[PDB]
């Protein structure tokens, strides 16, 4: 599917995965909750968002604003 | 409810909203697709992630790395 850029460990069972995912000729930044399933593998969930490259700077500035 | 920090305009009917949200005493940073239900009325979808403040630096770093 997508190439993993960063895996941020939330807990023993959960991570936020930031990946590049190509779709129909555009490279999205996918930010997604991945959780360990009954087999023990982390698997992506539907709790995630696709950021096209032109919005990525605004999203980062938003997170900086949200920092304390 | 939560407090909106920044909205990133994605399409006419969509934004990526960065907000503060709380569970009882605990603050989180939430990044979420919001979309219209009724006219100009932006409701939150399950397409989003919640980040305790101590993970925010790693999410920012991932996103920056994803720009490359
Ligand atoms: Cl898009
Ligand atoms: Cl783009
Ligand atoms: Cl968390
Ligand atoms: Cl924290």
């Amino acid at each position: 599917s997508g190439k993993t850029i960063a895996d941020v460990q939330k807990s023993a069972t959960q991570r936020i995965r930031i990946s590049h995912r190509w779709y129909r000729g555009r490279r999205y930044v996918d930010v997604r909750l991945v959780v360990v399933d009954r087999d023990g593998d982390f698997v992506p969930t539907r709790q995630g968002i696709s950021i096209r490259p032109e919005l990525l700077a605004q999203v980062i500035q938003g997170l900086l604003l949200a920092s304390r």
